[PDB]
């Protein structure tokens, strides 16, 4: 990539320009510990002016001629030196001021830009999206910003002991307040932003049940930090107990629940250079409250570590992506579209939990598409007229154009508050309830193309009307959630169009899909013209004779 490409040069340059001032450091230390070995000589000149003042003036003449024009030029010398010395150190300062301001920019592109890019692309995983990828090549980068601002932080620390050394009044000490001012802000930027979570916790999240996370600390070996391991603590805190935490307005440290096996050490890995916390047994106790399904909570990670030096210490939090917490398994369908709303809309940088209340439909449409697809396991996605039916049924139009749908908005009450205008269930429980059915029993029947779905009751009847008889199509029940209805026709003298008594989750417990449609002989061609044994036969049930009956060797 071109963008890769750019910070990988930049890392060279930042590289070189750390060592070219490391060599000129070197050189300014050489300097100043000549200068005293030269100034002392100064002194030795005076001791001795003395010890041959004290003697009579006959061949004191001589001596102490040759004396006076050594002190002389050797104070010359010096004088000249210490402009040097000065020179050499506002120009050192000067390039840790330009090494720094680079640094600062290769730091915000990646903790800003690539970072967040990265943990955008994990919050939309949780939604079925694509996986976020391996944490490597940021974690190769933050080390190499560790490795960077730790040698400029040693290399600045050295110039003030010679500061204090041999003190020169000037411009240096403004300019190395600055640097110390700019290196502890790269220093917590760094540090407090590389404190992230791997692994997420479950979103919908039920109560005495065990769960995992995983957080790493990116710059953990080349800071020292894997030198003794810190303790992170998990701790579930609320939607208004982090808006706190985040606002400075903490106080306390509060907290909304228990969490079971919530201490961890960090473990460093050899052969990886990774740093990480891994809670493989955490459960949750108990929950305090204040809908269930729409109240949000977050995992806090909280840590405390000291950077090098042993004064130096950082007090790290993270917050888990916002987590709904239910009692009993029934709540799981309403809790995973508040989930699914958050990680879809969520905007950057925002106050915790703050999701839209209104969107487009085609933002909802990406969303739903994405969730659907991880759900049944399937490459079949919605189509865009499978999106025109979940239209026509959201805004009650008879619409066939997707395009016409655009500029439409839901609010987050259309969506799982309000029922559907002439229905007892929402747009989400009609939605979630075709996932659920399609993915408990009837995965592989949808990626064969096997159930339409997405076809209304007056739709599946201009489709049939001119097959031929025995022609049908798995259809979503629009009164039974969860529910899937046969639509044939078959010329009768009442009846032309039929429509059969709709299937649930209850009815493919008994007897699978399959099973059902082998059974009913009016049922010859799945739409539009593929015979029913070939779409269906590979899943009818063996008729297996039993042991009670005398069978020895099974049989069928």
């Amino acid at each position: 990539s071109q963008k890769h490409l750019q910070i990988n040069q930049t890392f060279e340059e930042l590289r070189l320009v750390t060592q070219d001032t490391e060599n000129e450091l070197k050189k300014l230390q050489q300097t100043q510990e000549y200068f005293i070995i030269q100034y002392q000589e100064s002194l030795r000149i005076q001791a001795q002016f003395a010890q041959l003042a004290q003697l009579s003036p006959q061949e004191r003449l001589s001596r102490e001629t040759a004396l006076q024009q050594k002190q002389v030029s050797l104070e010359a010398w010096l004088q000249r030196e210490a402009q040097t010395l000065q020179q050499y150190r506002v120009e050192l300062a000067e390039k840790h001021q330009k090494t720094l301001q680079l640094l600062r920019k290769q730091q915000t592109i990646i903790l800003d830009d690539e970072l967040i890019q990265w943990k955008r692309r994990q919050q939309l995983a949780g939604n079925g999206g694509p996986p976020e990828g391996s944490l490597d090549v940021l974690q190769s980068w933050c080390e190499k910003l560790a490795e960077i601002i730790w040698q400029n932080r040693q290399q600045i620390r050295r110039a003030e002991h010679l500061c204090q050394q041999l003190p020169i009044p000037g411009p240096v000490e403004e300019m190395l307040a600055e640097v110390n001012a700019t290196i502890t802000d790269i220093i917590s930027a760094l540090v407090t932003s590389t404190f992230i979570i791997e692994k997420q916790p479950p979103q919908v999240l039920k109560t005495q049940t065990k769960f995992a996370a995983t957080v790493r600390l990116l710059v953990g070996g080349k800071l020292n930090v894997h030198m003794n391991p810190p303790q992170v603590k998990a701790t579930i805190i609320s939607e208004q107990q982090a808006k706190s935490l985040l606002k400075n307005e903490n106080t306390r440290n509060e907290c909304s629940g228990e969490i079971l096996n919530n201490c961890c050490v960090m473990e460093y890995h050899q052969a990886t250079g990774t740093l990480s916390a891994h809670f493989r047994n955490m459960s949750l106790k108990r929950i305090k409250r204040a809908s269930v399904t729409e109240e949000k909570f977050t995992v806090l990670f909280e840590s405390q570590f000291s950077v090098g030096s042993n004064e130096l210490v950082f007090q790290v939090k993270t917050l888990s992506l916002p987590v709904v917490v239910i009692v009993h398994g029934s709540q799981d369908h309403n809790a995973t579209a508040t989930v699914l709303w958050d990680n879809a809309f969520a905007e950057p940088g925002r106050v915790p939990f703050a999701v839209p209340d209104k969107v487009l439909w085609p933002q909802l449409c990406e969303a739903l598409n994405m969730k659907f697809k991880a759900e049944v396991q399937s490459n079949r996605g919605l189509t865009k007229e499978n999106l025109v039916f979940l239209a026509q049924k959201l805004f009650n139009n008879s619409s066939s154009h997707l395009e016409d749908y655009s500029g439409l908005s839901v609010s987050w009450s259309q969506f799982n508050r309000e029922n559907l205008p002439g229905w007892n269930y929402t747009f989400w429980q009609w939605f979630d309830g075709v996932m659920e059915v399609l993915k408990k029993h009837h995965k592989p029947h949808w990626n064969d193309g096997a159930i339409l779905g997405f076809v209304n009751k007056q739709q599946a009847h201009d489709l049939l009307i001119n097959k031929p008889d025995g022609t049908f199509l798995l259809r979503f029940s629009d009164s039974e959630i969860g529910g899937i209805t046969i639509a044939w026709k078959f010329d009768s003298p009442e009846r032309n169009l039929w429509n059969l008594k709709p299937f649930t989750t209850r009815d493919f417990s008994i007897r699978s899909l399959a099973d059902r449609l082998g059974d009913l002989s009016y049922l010859i061609y799945v739409f539009p013209d593929r015979p029913k044994d070939e779409v269906f036969s590979k899943y009818y049930t063996p008729v297996l004779a039993k042991a009670v009956d005398g069978y020895v060797k099974p049989q069928i």
